[PDB]
C-alpha cells in the first residue's frame, strides 16, 4: 500500500558518478583524491578542477550519486549536516524570516533558535504537521521554511506536497525538507515539491557510524547557484576520504535500508504489544496518526522507532541501562542498534519548557534499530522491560 | 639578527597530543577513529558525538595549541570555514575590519557574505597604524588581518596593532598566520587575541588536506568558539586531522628549508634584469624588513614579484616553467607559480586589485623542497624565455 | 530446502571484536591504529580477525595481505617432500603458486577432481599432506562435498583440509563445520565485498594448526594494512544482506539465462540442473552471485556479447557489489595451462558473471540485449 | 669527507611518479587508488591496469619514486620488509644456497634459518665483516648473499662493493643489501654493485612510524622481471593507502634525515665527550673502526647511536629507567627518540627529530641517575 520503489534506485546508487572512463586507470571504483590542487594549462582557466574546496573529484562523484537518488539535478556535500543546515541558512539575508518545524534535531533547534536569530533572521517554530498553522504563519518576511519527516525524535509526520502547494502559493519561499530519517530510498522530498532534500549523511546515507556529513540535493537551477557559490565560500566542505566513504555506504543503502524496515517494523510491534509499553510511535504501524499519509508519500519505513515505557524516569533507565545488545548512543541510522533518551542526551539542547510541549518527556525513548538478527533485538528488549517492570 | 627560534618547538610538535598513555594500546602514534558516537554509561553521563569532539582531533588540538604557544585550539573543515566560524562571534550591527589585501576568499566571504546579515565590512590598509586607528568606531569588533597579505605582503606590526585595537574596548584581533606558520611567527605572543591558519598550506603541508585552526588563549572566547565549532558544525574529518598532525612534525625541518629556498629564489629574482620588483620579508629592500626580524624567527617559501612587461610576458613566463607547476595554493613541499589576479584573487573586484598593487604582471611563487639549484634554474630558464623589455 | 541459516550471523558480524570498553574512548566503531611502536599484531587487525573466526563457527582466524599470500604461507606449514593435492579446477592464481612457484620448493603438486571423492580416495599417500579445495570452483563451478572429503582426507595420517571458500562466504557454507580444518578466503572478493581491498582470511580451529600459521603470518610477514583491515571490517558489517541479494539477482540470472536459447549451457548450484544441486542444499544456507555459462557458438560470439554489455563491467575480479563479466580462459585462467583449460572445460565460450547488487530487471535487460547481438 | 650528496634527490622525491599529467584530473599529488578492478576494451588485450595485485596507480607511483631515489631502473613494493625477502627468496630453488651475514636483522635471520632452510634451500651464516671469510663460503650451490650495514645493534659497516666484486667474479650469485637504517639518501648500494638495494620502508623511508612496508630496487632486467612475477604470484602486496603513505613520508626525506644525522652527531659527540660513558659506536664518529670506509661508502649517517655505559646491566637499567624524552620501545627509524637495551651496558638510541638540547639534557639527566656525584 506503500509508493512503489523508484525505479533503478540500486542500480544507479551503484553507478552513478563511478563510470571507469572518467579515470585514465579505468578503476571501476573512484580514485580517493586528496590533492589540494591541480595543474592548469594556462592561467585563467574555464576548465577542469582549481582546487579542492571548490570542487575535487571524489566529492564530485558523490555529489552525482547522490543527486541521482535524490532525483535531482545537482547535490552538494558539506562537512556535517548542521553545516548543510547553516550553508543553506546563508542563501538568505538580514530581515528575512525563517519557519522551522517544532520538533526538529536538537542541533537545528540550537542554530536557529540561539545564533541565526542574533544574524537579522527573525525565527518561528510552528508545527507544520497542522497544514494551516504553516499557511497562518506565513508572512511577506517568509523566506526559508525548514521541515523534518518523520520528526527528530517525536515523529510526527507532515504532508510535503500540502505544504510545498502553501509554501509557493505566494513570494519566493525555499521549502527544505531535511530527510536524513528516510533517506532518498523511502521519500523523495523534489518529487513531493520541496526545493531542498537535506540529509544528515552521517546517520543513514553512509550507515557505517564512521562519517559525519551533510547532502543537499537540489532542482531548480538559480538556488544552485546561489547553493554552490555558499558551499565553496564557506568552505564547510568534506574530506575526499569521508566522500569515499560515504560513495562507498551509499552502494549497500537499498539493502540496509529494507532490512532497518524489516527489523524497525518488527520491533515497534513487539513493543506496541508490550505490557510495560505505554505508547509506540513508528510511521510504518496502524497506531501512527499519519500512518496512511505515510504511505501516500514513502515506499516504506525505517529503523527509527520512537515509544514512552510505562513508569517513571527511574524505569527509562533501568530500560536502557539492563540493554546489551542495543547500546546507549547518540547518533541514529548505523549498523548497529542504538538507544537513547532524547530529553537528557541529543535533545538537551532544546529548551525544557519547548521539550514538554513537544512530549519529549523522561519516559520518551528513541530507538535506532540495526541490522542484528531480529531475534536478538527481540529478546533484548524483552529482557530491559522485564528489569525495568514499570506498573503495567 | 631575526626573533630566536622558539624554544621546544619541535619536541612539542613531534609529543604534544600524542602520549601513547591515552590508549589502551600505548600506541606511539594516536589511532584514526572515525566511529561517530561512543558508548555511554548512563544518559547524559567521555566522548559523546565526533562532530562535538573526538579523539583524533583533539589530539591535533592540542599539538597546534603547544606550537602556537596557546591554551586551546580549534580545528575546522576548511581555512574558511574557521573564519565563517570566527565571525559567527559577532552581531547584527557589529563591524568588522579587515585587511585591505587578504586571501581573495576572505575578501570574497566578508565583502558578499557576511555584510548580508547585519555585520558593516571596512577593508583598511592595517600596515599604517593611523588608518587602523581612524577607522575603529564603536561598533567596531572584529579586526581580521594578515601578515605577511595575501599575495603583495605587507606586513603589519602585530604589537602595535594589538595595542592600539585593545586600547578602546572589547574588539578581537585575529592574525591569520598562514603564511609564516607558528614555528616563524606566534601572534599571540604578540598581542593578538587569536591566530588563525588555513592548514591546507604549510601546516600540513603536504597538499592532500583542506583544513582550518583557530588557536586562542581567552577562556571566554574559547568558550563562544568551542560553542561555534559544535553548532554550526564546520569540522574536519578525523582522518584529515591525522593526516595534518603527522604533516605537524616535520613542520620545523620543511620551514626551515622554505626559508633556505625562498631566499636564494627572491635574491636570484631581485637581481634578474627581467624583473621590476621582488616583494620578500627575507629581503632588505622590503619595507618592513627590520619590523619582520623584530616579530618572526625566520620568513617562509612564499616569494613575490612583478616581471617586466606585460601580462604577455607574465604568461610566457608561467607558461615554460618546468618543476614550478602552475597552481593554486600554497605551503607544500612541491613549488607553485601562479597570478593572482586571474587566478587566486580573481574574487577580488578589479578595481580593489588595481587600487592594492595585483596587477596582471604581478606574480606569486611558491617554494618548496626541491633542490634549490634546479629551481633558480627553472626559473632562469623561464625570465630567458619571455625576456621583456628590461 | 536449503541448510538453515547460520543464528546469530548478523548480530556477530556487526558486535564481534567491536566492543566499545576495549577502547578509552568507547568508540562504537574500533579506531585504526597506524602506530608501528608501542611505548613499553594490532588492534584494528585483532578486531577483524575475531569477527572473521565468529562468521566461520572458528576459534581463530588470520588475515593476510592477499588470497595468495594466505595459499602462500599455509604452503609454508609443510616442508621439503610433502605432496599437495590441489582441486583440478581452481583460481587461475592458486594453480600458477603451486604449479609453478612451489613444486620449485621440494613440494609435489598433484592435480584431482575431488568432486569425484573416490579419485581423492585414491590420490592420497603417505607424502600427503595438504588437500586444498575450492566448492564451488572457479570458474566451472564444481561442488566438492566437504564432509565426504574430511571423512576421506582424515582417516589416516596428517592431513589438512583447506576449503576456499571464497565464492560462498561463511554466510552460506561454513567448512569447519563440515570438518575442513582450514576455512580460507580471497576477502578481495565477497567477505569485503566493496572492489577496493586486496586481502587474504584463514579460519581456524585447531590449536597447533593456529599456532603454526600464526608463526607463519609474523615470520614472512604478508600481513594486511589496519586501515584495509578497517574497510574489510566495514564490509563485514553489509555482508548479510550483500549476500541474500547475491542469491536473489543471481538466481534470476541463471534461470533467464538457462531459459534463453542463444545459451548452451548455464551453472549456478541454485538450479535444480546443477549435477551437485541436492548436495549444495545438504551442506550450504543458500547461493551467491556467480553464475557460470555457455553461450552457444563460438569466442566469437562470446566476444561480442562481452562488448555489447551496458551494464555488468567487463573486469576480473568477482563478489563485489558491481556486476561483472568475464571470459577467463582469456582473462583470470589465461594463468592456466591452454591443455589443463580444455580438459577443465574453460572454453572459448565460458563466460562467468559475478553478479552484483544492481536492479534485477536493469540486470536481465543487459544480458537479453548483448545475447542478442551476438545472435541476431 | 663523505661521498658528496647525490644529485636532484629531493626534487626527485618530490616529482618522480607524481606528474599530474598521470591523472585525468591533472591533481599535483597522486590519488589514492583503491579499486582492486579496472574495466577493460576486449578480453586479453594489451594494456592498462587488470588487477589491483598484479599493478595499481597509486603502489606503481611509489615504486618509480623509490626507483629513482635508489638510482635504479626498477622498484618493488611489498606488504613488509619480511615479505619482500620472502619474495626475494623465491628468486631461487630447491638445492641453492644462501649466504647469509651473521649480525643480520632478527626476523631475516629467523626467516632463514626456521622457514627457508625447510624447503629445499642451504643456508649459510658467515662474518662478512672480513672479505676472505665470505670469498671461501662461496660454492657453485651459493645463489644469493645477504648483507646489511650499517649492523643493527653494533654498527659494523661492510664493504659494499668489496663484497660485490668478490660474489660477481664468481658468477651467477644475488648479492642483497638491506639499506633499511641508511635510506638512499645516505647510501646507494647499487651504486656500489648490489644487485638488489631491500628495505624495510617501515623505519626511514616512511619514517613517520605508520607503515609496514617492504621496497627492494632492482637495476638487472631478467632479475626485475623474475621478482615482479613473484610479487603478483606470492601476493605480499602493500594497501595503495600505505603506499600513498609512503610515498608521502618520502617527500621529506631528505630534509628528516639532514636532522637525524644533525641530531646523531651532537647525541654521539655528547656520549664520546662522557666520562660516564664506556664507549660509543657511531659511524659518524672519528672513533668508529670503519670510519673512512663510511666515508668513501656515504653521503652522512643517521640518527642511530649506539653506546655502553660504565659500570653493570644495573646502570643501564636506571639510564634507561630516568629518560623522560626519549621512549622505551623495541622498534626504529621515526621522528621520535627511542631506547632500547637489546652486552649488559649496551644501549641503542634511535635518535629522532626533536630539539637538539632537549635531546642532550635527557640524555644528561639520565646518566647522573645512574651515576650519581
Ligand atoms: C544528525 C541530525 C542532523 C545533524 O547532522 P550532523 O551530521 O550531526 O551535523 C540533522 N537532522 C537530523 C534529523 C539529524 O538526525
Ligand atoms: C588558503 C588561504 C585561506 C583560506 O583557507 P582554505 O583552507 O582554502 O579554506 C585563508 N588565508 C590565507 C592566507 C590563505 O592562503
Ligand atoms: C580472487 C581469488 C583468489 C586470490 O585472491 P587474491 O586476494 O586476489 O590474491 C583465491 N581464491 C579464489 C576463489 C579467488 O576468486
Ligand atoms: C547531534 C547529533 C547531537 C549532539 N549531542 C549535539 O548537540 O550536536
Ligand atoms: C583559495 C585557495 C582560492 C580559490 N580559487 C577560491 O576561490 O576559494
Ligand atoms: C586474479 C584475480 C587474476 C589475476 N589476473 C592474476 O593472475 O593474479
Amino acid at each position: 500500500g506503500f509508493l512503489p520503489h523508484f525505479q533503478h534506485f540500486a542500480t544507479q546508487a551503484i553507478h552513478v558518478g563511478q563510470d571507469p572512463e572518467q579515470w585514465t586507470s579505468r578503476a571501476v571504483v573512484p580514485p580517493i583524491s586528496l590533492s589540494t590542487t591541480f595543474k592548469q594549462g594556462a592561467p585563467g582557466q574555464h576548465s577542469g578542477f582549481e582546487y579542492s574546496r571548490s570542487g575535487n573529484p571524489t566529492r564530485n562523484c558523490l555529489e552525482k550519486a547522490v543527486a541521482a537518488l535524490d532525483g535531482a539535478k545537482y547535490c552538494l556535500a558539506f562537512a556535517s549536516g548542521l553545516a548543510a543546515t547553516v550553508t543553506i541558512t546563508h542563501l538568505l539575508k538580514a530581515g528575512d524570516q525563517i519557519i522551522c518545524m517544532d520538533d526538529v534535531y536538537g542541533g537545528t533547534n540550537r542554530y536557529f533558535r540561539q545564533v541565526a536569530s542574533e544574524f537579522g533572521l527573525k525565527i518561528s517554530f510552528v508545527d507544520c504537521s497542522k497544514i494551516k498553522l504553516l499557511e497562518a504563519a506565513i508572512t511577506p518576511e517568509t523566506k526559508l521554511v525548514w521541515i523534518e519527516t518523520p520528526t527528530n525524535p517525536t515523529q510526527k509526520v507532515i504532508d510535503i506536497e500540502g505544504c510545498a502547494h502553501i509554501v509557493h502559493k505566494h513570494g519566493d519561499i525555499i521549502l527544505v525538507v531535511d530527510n536524513t530519517f528516510m533517506s532518498p530510498y523511502f521519500q523523495r522530498p523534489l518529487a513531493l515539491g520541496a526545493d531542498i532534500s537535506m540529509y544528515s549523511a552521517t546517520k543513514y546515507m553512509n550507515g557505517h557510524s564512521d562519517v559525519v556529513m551533510g547532502l543537499v540535493s537540489v532542482n531548480c537551477e538559480s538556488l544552485h547557484n546561489r547553493l554552490r557559490f555558499l558551499q565553496n565560500s564557506l568552505g564547510a566542505v568534506p574530506s575526499p576520504i569521508d566522500c569515499y566513504l560515504c560513495n562507498r555506504g551509499l552502494k549497500t543503502l537499498h539493502v540496509r535500508m529494507e532490512k532497518h524496515f524489516k527489523n524497525g517494523m518488527a520491533v515497534a510491534q513487539f513493543l506496541e504489544s508490550n505490557p510495560w509499553v505505554e505508547k509506540v510511535i513508528y510511521p510504518g504501524l496502524p497506531s501512527h496518526p499519519q500512518h496512511e499519509l505515510v504511505k501516500r508519500q514513502c515506499t516504506g519505513c525505517t529503523g527509527m522507532v520512537t515509544f514512552y515505557i510505562k513508569g517513571t524516569l527511574q524505569h527509562a533507565e533501568i530500560f536502557l541501562k539492563n540493554l546489551k545488545l542495543f547500546t546507549l548512543a547518540e547518533s541514529l541510522g548505523g549498523f548497529e542498534s542504538l538507544a537513547e533518551l532524547p530529553a537528557i542526551m541529543t535533545h538537551a539542547s532544546v529548551l525544557k519548557n519547548d521539550r514538554d510541549v513537544l512530549g519529549i518527556s523522561d519516559t520518551l525513548i528513541r530507538l535506532s534499530v540495526g541490522l542484528e538478527d531480529e531475534e536478538d533485538l527481540l529478546e533484548d528488549l524483552d529482557q530491559a522491560l522485564k528489569a525495568a517492570h514499570p506498573p503495567s
